[PDB]
């Protein structure tokens, strides 16, 4: 299929790719809030790709609730390792959940500060 590939254990899999070396981006550095009572997006975990792009061990099952969660992905730390023009500061995205549970799913994002953005998000079933 397009997307879904590759194993892990933490309930959401983030891969930061890059689409202008077409490679998966080392120490990129990435955080993940959850929407509070007020409105606003509380801490929720953080943590760095590796040379797979994967990062994993950010929480547990039984710490990951439902709820909308917003996570960043700091591109600029990948970006001054070659030293490339950093068009943009950082990627910040919105994901809204309805129910957890099994079958967990990979995001597979793209970084392109020249062209345009690129990212692909999975559902799964909670009818």
């Amino acid at each position: 299929g397009p997307t879904g590939t590759g194993e892990s254990k933490c309930p959401l899999m983030v891969k930061v790719l890059d689409a202008v070396r077409g490679s998966p981006a080392i120490n990129v550095a990435v955080h993940v809030f959850r929407k509070a009572a007020d409105d606003t997006w509380e801490p929720f975990a953080s943590g760095k790709t590796s040379e797979s792009g994967e990062l994993h061990g950010l929480t547990t099952e039984e710490e990951f609730v439902e709820g909308i969660y917003k996570v960043e992905i700091d591109t600029k730390s990948y970006w001054k390792a070659l030293g490339i023009s950093p068009m943009h500061e950082h990627a910040e995205v919105v994901f809204t959940a309805n129910d957890s549970g099994p079958r967990r799913y990979t995001i597979a994002a793209m970084l392109s500060p020249y062209s345009y953005s690129t990212m692909a998000v999975v559902t799964n079933p909670k009818e």
